[PDB]
Order: structure tokens, then sequence, then C-alpha cells
């Protein structure tokens, strides 16, 4: 008849809990491209004062963390203090480590403390070397050492037992351990040492590397005898086949966090850009472009623009230039918005006219050209423009026709883009666009 416990410890912030969804999409995307799974992932945060941690603790992590929350802690954050299953799929040296520390503390700390009859410990964390679990545990420590209501005590191979056993005697509210020595220790003079019976809350780091060294028996049988309600977490570079199945074992409605596996738009997608300096040049290029895809001669393009009066004066400036369009907005009547889809689905290498926001929902197939005219300034509508030219192999080219005074454009660009897109094109647009996106990220 288990003990029932706490392992929800997150306040939303009102400032965080205030963001609207299409805000939360943007704010992911421009982390390093977190992608989630699974119901009811609680919002990124962006400040280690939007969790509400004490003074003490604040002054310390800063001290022990220092600049900005990395991706992997924007989202693992919240969600773990929350009390989900996790899994955490990010690099070594991503901060992960904190992002699972912060809350395991809260939540042991909230516990009652161990009886006299009891071994400990509340919190367990399985790493996959020695080294790895020595690292971890140097961390909990400079937790533990404000606060001496909470020990930590590392339990691995290629390490006295003896030594171990003397710390285990005088009882542990949380383990750092190597699977294999855990077990022995579980195991150890009829299990009287080390009991499992408190354990809420297991942390698997390394994961991958878990199954990589053998302990597929261990893990599996520590799981075993850990309540089935305790809060878990699995950390990992990648995910192999292995984890992918462990987790579906050990995890109940899992939160999956990923950062940037692959690119932000589809890696097939080739993207450009063009630096420009007047709206007339930028329109001079937008010709230039349209009459130069002939010569490589279904074939269709997509001028993207941001305003409604901004595609009527395009679409008659590209008219009295001699080039005809398929303009399309929401400030045309449906029933001629119909009319130009269908020329242009008609017309052999039509070009369609259409204002950014539209772009999400067109009812066309994927184009050989999207031409993005205005600069876009968020990430999700820079994926939903370029994605129209997005098919796996047949794939095209997506070009964003860039201002200097752009900014936040060329942030998006200098994201969104890949290192060898940037290189191929000429190495003094290249240059401004990284100054662009630098002046436009240290104006915040
Ligand atoms: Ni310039």
């Amino acid at each position: 008849e288990l003990e029932p416990f706490q392992k929800n410890f997150y306040i939303e912030s009102e400032t965080v809990s205030s963001m609207s969804e299409m805000e939360v999409e943007e704010l992911r995307l421009s982390l390093d491209n977190i992608k989630i799974k699974g119901t009811g992932c609680p919002k990124p945060v962006t400040k280690w004062s939007q969790l509400g941690l004490s003074t003490d603790t604040m002054v310390l992590i800063t001290k022990l963390h220092f600049g900005s929350l990395t991706p992997i802690q924007s989202q693992a954050l919240p969600a773990i203090m929350s009390g989900r299953d996790v899994i955490g799929i990010s690099k070594t040296g991503s901060g992960k480590t904190i992002s699972y520390l912060l809350p395991l503390l809260r939540q042991v700390k909230a516990q009652r403390p161990l009886s006299k009859h009891e071994t400990g410990p509340m919190g367990l964390i399985l790493a996959p070397t020695r080294e790895l679990a020595l690292q971890i545990h140097e961390e909990v420590t400079k937790f533990t050492e404000a606060d001496t209501s909470i020990r930590s005590v590392c339990c691995t191979g290629g390490s006295e037992m003896k030594k171990q056993i003397t710390d285990l005697k005088r009882g542990t509210e949380i383990v750092v351990a190597t699977p294999g020595r855990f077990i022995d220790i579980l195991t150890l003079n009829d299990g009287k040492l080390l009991s499992t019976k408190r354990i809420t809350f297991v942390v698997m780091d390394e994961a991958d590397r878990l199954f990589d060294l053998g302990f597929e028996p261990q893990i599996t049988q520590i799981m075993k005898t850990v309540r089935p309600d305790k809060q878990c977490v699995l950390f990992s570079a990648t995910f192999p086949n292995k984890l992918r199945s462990f987790a579906v074992r050990v995890l109940h409605s899992p939160i999956s966090i990923t950062i940037n596996s692959k690119g932000m738009v589809n890696e097939n997608v080739k993207q450009k850009f063009r630096i420009c300096h007047s709206e007339d040049e930028k329109f001079d290029n937008l010709v230039q472009l349209i009459h130069e895809r002939s010569e490589f001669f279904d074939a269709k393009a997509i001028i993207f623009v941001s305003s409604q009066n901004i595609c009527d004066f395009i679409s008659k400036k590209l008219l009295n230039a001699g080039i005809v369009t398929c303009a399309i907005h929401a400030g045309k009547p449906y029933q001629e918005r119909l009319m130009n889809l269908e020329k242009f689905k008609r017309e052999k290498n039509s070009i369609l006219l259409c204002t950014e926001v539209l772009s999400r929902g067109l009812n066309v197939p994927e184009v050989s050209l999207v031409i993005i005219y205005n600069a876009v300034k968020t990430f999700a509508q820079y994926v939903h423009t370029t994605g129209r030219t997005a098919r796996g192999s047949r794939s095209g080219t997506a070009i964003t026709l860039l201002l200097h005074d752009e900014l936040s454009g060329a942030y998006i660009l200098s994201k969104a883009m890949r290192d060898e897109e940037i290189k191929a094109l000429d190495p003094l647009q290249a240059k401004e666009l990284q100054e662009m996106s630098a002046k436009f990220e240290s104006g915040m």
C-alpha cells in the first residue's frame, strides 16, 4: 500500500502563462528548433526567475551556470518540475544536468525525512561510467553543501565497496551510481543496507551509453524494484532503438524533447538570399530571377509578399514589365482567388503571387521556386513559406530578397540556413548577413 507523494512543484509564471500557442511554437523554433512529443507539455521558460527558486538558489546557480538558459534547460526544466516523465535528447555540454537536479532536489526536499530505520535514497541517478557518476555527484554536492538535510552518496565500480558501505550506513537521501555497483549493493547482506522503497525519482543520464556498456539487465531489474508511479527521466545524446524500446517499458505519458535533431527547414530545400539596398533593386532582382529561371525549362514559382497592398503593387509592377502573375490575398473575393489558383494550377510555368500569411494553407502542389520578396520576420512563417517548395528528393529552391535594414530577417536566415548554404554564396553577402544578425541579437 504505497505512500502518496507530490511530484508537481511547478508554478507557471504569469508572463509565461500569458504566452499564446503561436508564441510558444515560435519560441521553440528560436531555441535551436526544440521538438516535443507527448500531451500536455508546459511552455518553455526563458529566465531563471520564471521558475520560482529561492534567492539562495538563484545566487548559487549564478555561480553554477553562467549566461542564458540553454534550449534543453528552457524546455526540460518546466516539464520535469511539473512531475512529468521525460525523454531528453540533447548533446553532452548542453547543461542537461541541472535540468534534472533542480526538480530532483525540490522533490526530495518536500518528502518527510528518512526515519531512523530507513536507508534511503529518495532520488536515484544512474550513469554508465564512474567518471560521469562522479561528475553528477559533484554537481549534487554543490547543492547539498548549503542544505544539511540532504546527502548524496556516489556508488560506482572501479572503486572500494567498503568505503561506500560506510557512507550508506548513515542513510542517504540521494544516490548517484553505476548500475552494476548499485545492483550489487541492493542484493548485498539480504538487501538490508539499501532499500528501494522510498525512491520516487529516477534519472538515467547518457542513457544510450547504458545499453552500449551492457547495463540493460541491471537498469531493467532496478526499475522493477521501484514503484511504477515514480517520476523517471532519461537523458541521452542519441535515441537508439534499444532506448526507444526501454522508454516505452519504464515511462508513463512521456514528454520527449529533442534539440535541433534535424533542420528547421527540410535539408533538401536549397536556401539562398540576396541582400538589396532599395525596393527598386529588390524588384530588379525579382525580375532577373523570373527570367533566368526560364533558361532551365512542372516548373512553377511563388512570390511571397507581406501585405495585401504590397501584393497589389507588385502585381501591377510585374505586369507593366511584361510578367503575368496569379495574385492571391484575403482582400480579394473568394471567387477570384479560386480563378487565380486554378489558372496557376492550369497554366504551365505559372507564377503565384501571394501573401506570406496564406502560405501554410495554400491548396497547390509543391513548386520549384519560392521567392520571398519581403523577408519574413518569424521562424514559423519562414518554415511555411519555404516549405512550399519542400519535396524530399524533388525539393526546389527558396530565395529571400533581404534589405540592409532587415536585421530580424537576417537573424532568421542565419538560424534556418545550413552552414554550407551560406558558404556557396558571395562571401560579402554572407558577411553582411552575419553582421546584420549579430546586431539584431545584441539589440536584445
Ligand atoms: Ni548593405
